[PDB]
């Protein structure tokens, strides 16, 4: 991405939180706080222990927080979703695009009244992705884009497709991407393409955390500035 | 549907409370409580009130449950999701089929485990259902079919469709559609089909619920 508007990832490392003990998900994203300062908040961990746990990470760490909701309702409903998690702390939303562009606009729509920032998912990490989703990827980028999307989210686990999604998006628009570690995806190779990687279990569920994400860091050192 | 051992809903109509203050959505619901006794509850609900908010409802007036999560991730996070969603009193759970059948199999792996039940979305209600979802419904549908689904989501804003997804998932299966009122679907030509309607807004929003409820009720007598 070549925009400066984007949301300021340390060392391009986003936590994926998904513990669903608010005593194990502060303790982790507490031992990693010295290398990230993004943390990618979802269901797991919300269903859990409810929204609140979003304004005590803001309070106990100095953290930037995308809710990843994965919203994929009807227009009113995904409105109504978006409003309640800004009200609740988030600075961003993640909404998936299959549901239609009317779905999508939306929380565009709630963000842009509110201050905040909707993350588009054109396509998915898993091996389902390829039954229905990456047959219309291509078309729900260009739909991001045609609705003046500037923020998205990609695989990790399929570089050719991060490369596709780039080139489609442009350098005007800034990509996270999710299914590094655990699902086998390259911190490396995906930041070729992404702005910033998102990194779960293989941080959260290790002996140490700190470690964990210190040695990730290392390992992308040469793609870490500015 | 067929079926003898199916989901019993009170006069085959689901409330969709997307209210967002647990006040209004708990004095609603029992506003009309003597016409329905299966409640939607989603995240405008949720994430506004928490998830106590199911115990609260079936506490209060003693109606089923179905948590209408969407649920659209990976198998792993789909599994937690629906993992803590049971541990909720939920007693069903709806998922998105689009991610794929492992995203669903992993829905079904937790409700069989936890003994509880998964409802299949395959095609929506609104226009946008139109640029991707439709095109790969009936597909789903039979994703759905061979995975051992027994409960889904279709569109009552599209009778045609619905009728199509009845005879791909059979008679042995339960079907749910949202899209009365609000939306403009017909509740006569939907429960041709479907075995029961959701309706949100033209109820939890009516001058009086009740008498929204009941004109409802009123409308299909003849499917009841
Ligand atoms: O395509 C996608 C989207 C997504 O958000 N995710 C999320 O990214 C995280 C991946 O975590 P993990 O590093 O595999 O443990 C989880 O919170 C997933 O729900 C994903 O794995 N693939
Ligand atoms: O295709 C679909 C799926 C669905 O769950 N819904 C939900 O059904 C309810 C419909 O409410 P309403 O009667 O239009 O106010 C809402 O909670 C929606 O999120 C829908 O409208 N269409």
């Amino acid at each position: 991405s070549r925009r400066v508007d984007v949301m300021d990832v340390m060392n391009r490392l986003i936590l994926a939180m998904d513990l669903m003990n608010r005593d194990d998900a502060l303790r982790v994203t507490g031992e990693v706080r010295e290398y990230i300062d993004t943390v990618k908040i979802g269901y797991p961990l919300v269903l859990s222990e409810g929204m609140d746990i979003i304004a005590e990470f803001r309070k106990r760490f100095g953290c930037r927080i995308i809710a990843d909701f994965k919203v994929a309702d009807i227009p009113e409903t995904n409105e109504k979703i978006c409003r309640a998690t800004f009200k609740a702390g988030a600075d961003a939303i993640i909404v998936h695009g299959f549901p239609g562009a009317d779905s999508v606009r939306a929380c565009l729509n709630v963000a842009e009244e509110m201050g905040r920032e909707v993350f588009l998912l054109t396509e998915m990490s898993h091996p389902g992705a390829e039954m229905f989703i990456q047959g219309a990827a291509d078309e729900i980028a260009r739909m991001g884009v045609d609705l003046g999307v500037k923020n998205y989210v990609g695989p990790s686990t399929r570089p050719e497709r991060l490369s596709r999604l780039r080139e489609i998006i442009g350098q005007d628009s800034f990509l996270i991407s999710p299914g590094v570690g655990a699902q086998g995806g390259d911190p490396g190779e995906t930041l070729r393409f992404a702005d910033a990687i998102i990194v779960g279990a293989s941080i959260y569920l290790a002996d140490n955390p700190a470690a964990a994400a210190a040695g990730i860091i290392e390992s992308i050192k040469d793609l870490l500035n500015p």
